[PDB]
């Protein structure tokens, strides 16, 4: 065991070995706080997160547990993963924290967004490695659901990485097919996501910036139209087809004209991202073979992530159920060292 030390940060307490060095808060980053700090070891900067009242419920214990098993799992390098997770108890017992570390990247897409709008080249690299990322991700059948710039962690390398799989309006970035409040739909829920991100890349403003559920799904089908016969046969909700059916009939708009002077190869790649019908868009995968990347892609070079266990998530158990388990995965921590 280590030597712990402690300290008050914004109304917060933390106990971290002492290799890490130079704790400053970054955040209130949700379900916990973050704190950048200097790993002694390595000589690398990292980002630290103490969850925050990881066993107050179950639902809160199934989440800690849920997260660090995600974590411990993501092993490229488009998608956050641990370097180190701690806690000071010494027992089962006195275990009431965890701490989870990985590489400081230092800001999220937001942060390079505002006053920016970004040149064809730099999209070209940001959605390529977004999507490097998610192929990962979904060849574990993990589905991300909230995809955002807020949950896109980049350097001063422009290197990206993914956080909150698995787990500033989500909103404004969500498939159509769960603003309705559907929950049957796929993978492709986010490359939706990826769609609205590149867009707002592109363009300089959000594609759909909804003030509720409604308002979005009237903002989306303004661009996209309203629902065709094909698409109309495979809704069950009642109220959802009435409302979609009850709204004023809208066509596709010409994407090439409200994409104006993008790189036609991002316009086309636009259309196959942001289509309704959630069985015709694009898949991560097949975006990455796509002409708008020729310039990265490389198909020995965009793997696929080891069978992952979720089998946890159709359990019911007890909070010291989940919290046992969370510490059992504490304990056997294997680093990359
Ligand atoms: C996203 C972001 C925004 C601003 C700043 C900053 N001001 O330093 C940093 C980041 C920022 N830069 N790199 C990261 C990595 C993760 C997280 C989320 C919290 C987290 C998750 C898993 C862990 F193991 C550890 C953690 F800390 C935020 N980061």
């Amino acid at each position: 065991r280590p030597t712990f030390y402690r300290q008050e940060l914004n109304k917060t307490i933390w106990e971290v070995p002492e290799r890490y060095q130079n704790l400053s808060p970054v955040g209130s980053g949700a379900y916990g706080s973050v704190c950048a700090a200097f790993d002694t070891k390595t000589g690398l900067r990292v980002a630290v997160k103490k969850l925050s009242r990881p066993f107050q419920s179950i639902i809160h214990a199934k989440r800690t547990y849920r997260e660090l098993r995600l974590l411990k799992h993501m092993k490229h390098e488009n998608v956050i993963g641990l370097l180190d997770v701690f806690t000071p108890a010494r027992s089962l017992e006195e275990f009431n924290d965890v701490y989870l570390v990985t590489h400081l990247m230092g800001a999220d897409l937001n942060n390079i967004v505002k006053c920016q709008k970004l040149t064809d080249d730099h999209v070209q690299f940001l959605i390529y490695q977004i999507l490097r990322g998610l192929k990962y991700i979904h060849s574990a059948d993990i589905i991300h659901r909230d995809l955002k710039p807020s949950n896109l962690a980049v350097n001063e390398d422009c290197e990206l990485k993914i956080l909150d799989f698995g787990l500033v309006a989500t909103r404004w970035y969500r498939a159509p097919e769960i603003m309705l409040n559907w929950m049957h739909y796929n993978q492709t829920v986010d490359i939706w996501s990826v769609g609205c991100i590149m867009a707002e890349l592109l363009t300089g403003r959000t594609l759909f910036p909804g003030t509720d559920h409604i308002d979005q799904l009237k903002l989306i089908l303004r661009l996209v139209g309203t629902p065709g016969a094909e698409l109309l046969k495979k809704i069950s909700s009642e109220s959802a087809r009435n409302y979609i059916q009850s709204l004023t009939q809208m066509p596709k708009m010409n994407f090439a004209n409200v994409f104006i002077g993008a790189n036609p190869l991002a316009v086309d790649l636009l259309e196959k991202m942001l289509v309704l019908d959630s069985d015709k868009r694009i898949t991560a995968a097949q975006a990455l073979a796509h002409a708008y990347f020729a310039q990265y892609h490389d198909p020995d070079d965009e793997p696929v992530a080891d069978p992952y266990d979720q089998s946890f998530e159709s359990r019911d158990l007890l909070i010291d159920e989940w919290k046992s388990l969370t510490y059992d995965e504490v304990i056997s921590f294997v680093p990359p060292p």
